[PDB]
């Protein structure tokens, strides 16, 4: 029943060494809850730095890899290069790479599976655009976005998944989610797991929200009871992701 | 007269091991000096090669993004490379171009922003089988050519080689001769001067980037408009250092 509370930071094409440097003194000066589960990702070509200089008990995730060990994928990385340099974790389907780089479903079931297989844990990313929430297609679209990867894994496999429902249909539009949308969202994406996965899957797989997070909006997204946490965008490259990793104490 | 030019790309191969291998070899090789050399990792070791590796060959990334920072996660800008000091990127790799569908706008868009942020930029162009089959071997590479030439200044062309890959005899079981590899070449060379300046057409590096190894570079290297290598495989064996010597006798 209970689900350790979990943050991740993504900080997506944002970052220099200088930028960096701040940014993780501020990460190891904060006081953190003891009982959240943190995990930033930087751009790849900046992992190691972070990987050295960021304190232990944040794990470090990469923004992307590829469905391969290895091969001729100029540009891509693989999972294994990730478990070399010791990086656990992985986002994986992120709206962006969906939708402006056209990653479907399956490839991202694929991603993931490997990654899995792998030993890295996976961040999966889901959500519908405004025009498929418009066309009535919320739960049609989750649903076959999380069945190409039940498709895929066991369901031991999803101990080392966390969801992250991004509301894309909110991002950079007119519309707002609230809180109540959000959590509507979860308890459909947590009941998908039950009917197709299992009950057990359902209950512990931590269900993070992916909206636009903020200092500002936290505490209140954090009382829904099925946001596991929050997977946060621009604020995470801000000294108010601390605030949001503290959103419950 | 132009400098011999061999890059070579890694794709999505290595591990801190055996990358370490790699640049030990290469440090303790014997190089022809008058080439320029480029290498170009993985980007999660970039950091890594650009610490280790001679200074005399300089480090590339396999790829960018056409901003300097936002909401694209997953990619990595060009400010970033320059901020890791990696001068080179390879942009408008076959790969990119077919398996991740970049189109050739893009492909121009980061190569005008990769030039604007200071790198210099290794652009591959290049036909399928089914294209020069149909003869369209100087449509196809002069359509991918005209889309760079449309978005950069003639100023922009010094630190633009142009990699012609033979994506005809890339994984089609066909390999290139000289001779085709030379008239390829040589209209590229004409293109540029018809096109851009003859300026840019006399100074623009034309490299090969087929099947390049040991036993062939050294004929390749011997025709007239082909400038040197973007090498595949070979690059990541002993037999790089022969290839980078191509000239020599």
């Amino acid at each position: 029943m209970a689900r350790k509370f979990f943050v991740g930071g993504n900080w997506k094409m944002n970052g220099s060494v200088e930028s960096i440097k701040s940014l993780v003194e501020t990460l190891n000066n904060a006081e953190l809850d003891p009982n959240v589960e943190v995990v930033i990702a930087p751009p790849a070509v900046y992992l190691p730095l972070v990987r050295e200089a960021l304190r232990k008990d944040i794990q470090v995730a990469a923004q992307n890899c590829y469905t391969k060990a290895s091969g001729a994928y100029t540009g891509e990385i693989s999972a294994e290069m990730l478990k070399d340099l010791g990086i656990p974790w992985v986002i994986l389907g992120h709206s962006e790479r969906r939708h402006i780089f056209g990653e479907s479903d399956e490839l991202v079931a694929e991603k993931t599976k490997y990654a899995l297989d792998s030993g890295l844990s996976v961040i999966l990313c889901i959500g519908e655009t405004l025009e498929e929430r418009e066309a009535g297609k919320t739960m049609d679209v989750v649903a076959r976005q999380l069945k190409a990867i039940a498709d895929k894994i066991t369901e031991n496999d999803w101990s080392k998944v966390v969801i992250a429902y991004e509301p894309v249909w909110a991002i950079g539009t007119g519309k707002v989610a609230t809180p109540e949308q959000a959590q509507e969202v979860h308890a459909e994406i947590r009941k998908w797991l039950a009917e197709n996965v299992s009950a057990e899957v359902a209950e512990s797989t931590r269900i993070i929200y992916g909206g636009s997070v903020n200092g500002g909006n936290c505490k209140e997204l954090a009382k829904q009871p099925d946001i596991d946490g929050f997977l946060v965008g621009g604020a995470s490259l801000k000294p108010e992701f601390v605030d949001i990793i503290n959103a419950k104490q």
